[PDB]
């Protein structure tokens, strides 16, 4: 499915913090549920699942040391609630980061 970058929300349902947060229930992953409903996601109740409210950008196989934000970034760099929560310098920032860390590891 192709990432929506309209300024307009592929799912309005989930447009409010609160109704994101209740998708999760109890939450038994590395990665906190009020940073992900934060950062625009709510769960699918398929493991990890998450997927924007706007972008529909989905992402799963969450580890520690991933940030909701940063991977909201590296995977969905059109999204129009990302651009409007961070910024595009922060956006640029991430994008610098993830390509040079995927460079000084080789
Ligand atoms: C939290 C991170 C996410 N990573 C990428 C990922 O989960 N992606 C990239 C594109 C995609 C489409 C549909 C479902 C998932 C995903 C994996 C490691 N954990
Ligand atoms: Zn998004």
């Amino acid at each position: 499915n192709f990432p929506n970058s309209t300024n307009l929300p592929r799912n309005p349902s989930m447009a409010d913090y609160e109704a994101r947060i209740f998708t999760f229930g109890t939450w038994i992953y590395s990665v906190n549920k009020e940073q992900l409903a934060r950062a625009g996601f709510y769960a699918l109740g398929e493991g990890d699942k998450v997927k924007c409210f706007h972008c529909g950008g989905g992402l799963t196989d969450w580890k520690p040391s991933e940030d909701p934000w940063e991977q909201h970034a590296k995977w969905y760099p059109g999204c129009k609630y990302l651009l409007e929560q961070k910024g595009q310098e922060y956006i640029n920032n991430i994008h610098l980061t993830h390509s040079l860390e995927e460079c000084l590891v080789r």
